[PDB]
């Protein structure tokens, strides 16, 4: 019904899709609020420092724990679910969309570089809820695209915030004919119990070339 | 060096973004009459609108040639996946079209599927509002490669923190320990997360 999301990122331009898709009705009716934080308001140095190099050697820097750490106890209470963008986390599907729909305070930690010292999600799980996840099988630069990904897939099943088991068939508009090709005449029938089985024959079709792993 | 062209109605959510560069194009510029939609209901009946092939023919056809790799986001496509990734890395010209609603007339892939490379790819098992989003992860995958097992945990300074002490193996020093220690931490957490991987069932 009602929710607030806080993203913490050091690159919060990342996030103005965001403000770019969110309906004013939305926010003037309180159903939905999003902040973007930056990062570097937490740092505790004159350089801004959020990276370090890594125990036990490897490419790559790593967040410091400290930073971190201070800007989640100040944006988390209890009740907060800490959702934590990862290359190595558990799968985001729309089972987990549909779940956290229903939450009323989500923050997201966005990293970069190599992520986040281990102990700062580690320390949260001692006094809330945590979920490293990942939004599929490939690398990005850091988690401000899955966090786009992750706020869409979930605010649009949140009623009247965006405006809004098989693979789906394939769709046809106007005009009926278009480049020497047809709407396939059975969408023209008027016989809906006919039509409903050849979406259902493409559906399966298309599974079967596209996702045989759903089957 | 690559080229990307987006083609989409919501050209300001794509807002943020020298070998490369990402031209963000607004589909309605190409539009036969301004009062009309770029949207119609679907023949067969059925919830949603969907995109006319006719103002999307118009648009590719100018911004595409027939070596162009031609890309639809699309929740019935393809897994789009690292290999993916690394296939179109090598590409000199992707153009990605963004659909919005109940998505584009299956007409325009088949028909582009005539004259250049087409593919309907999927970013994941989750539904998104149009493919703008899948455009953003796609391109940002792609472009950071142009010239087995989940990683395990990693720690930086202070080695101990609010109690919290940094595995002692990782203050070793020794190569071959820390070898192990990390293989073992990525064996564990892939069990744990994702056991397809080595596989096991879901
Ligand atoms: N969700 C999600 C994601 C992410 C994601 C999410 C969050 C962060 C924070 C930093 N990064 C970058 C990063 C990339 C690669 C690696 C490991 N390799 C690097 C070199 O050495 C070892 C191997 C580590 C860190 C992130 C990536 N990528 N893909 C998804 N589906
Ligand atoms: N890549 C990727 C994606 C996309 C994606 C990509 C492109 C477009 C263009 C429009 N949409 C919206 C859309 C949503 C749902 C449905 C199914 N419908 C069936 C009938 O009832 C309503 C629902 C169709 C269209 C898009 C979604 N979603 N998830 C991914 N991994």
């Amino acid at each position: 019904g009602s929710m607030k999301i806080d993203v913490v990122t050091i690159f919060p331009e990342y996030l103005q899709p965001v403000r770019q898709s969110l309906p004013g009705k939305a926010i003037d009716a309180g159903l939905v609020d999003v902040a973007v934080h930056d990062l570097r308001r937490w740092t505790h140095d004159v350089h801004k420092s959020v990276d370090d190099s890594p125990y036990g050697g490897g490419p790559g820097m790593v967040m410091k724990p400290t930073v971190w750490g201070d800007a989640l106890d100040e944006i988390c209470t209890s009740e907060t679910l800490l959702v934590v963008p990862t290359p190595a986390g558990y799968p985001f599907t729309q089972e987990t969309a549909w779940q956290w729909s229903t939450e009323d305070h989500l923050v997201i930690a966005c990293g970069r570089y190599e992520g986040i010292d281990q102990r700062v999600a580690d320390d949260a799980a001692t006094r809330m809820r945590v979920r490293e996840v990942s939004i599929g099988d490939y690398v990005l630069n850091g988690g401000e695209a899955a966090a786009l990904v992750i706020i869409e897939a979930v605010l649009r099943l949140v009623p009247g915030v965006l405006g809004n088991s098989l693979l789906e068939g394939p769709s046809y508009t106007r005009p009926p004919s278009w480049r020497g090709m047809d709407v396939p005449p059975v969408l023209l029938s008027g016989d809906h119990a006919k039509i409903a089985a050849w979406r259902a024959e493409q559906s399966r079709q298309r599974t079967i070339e596209r996702r045989p792993d759903l089957l």
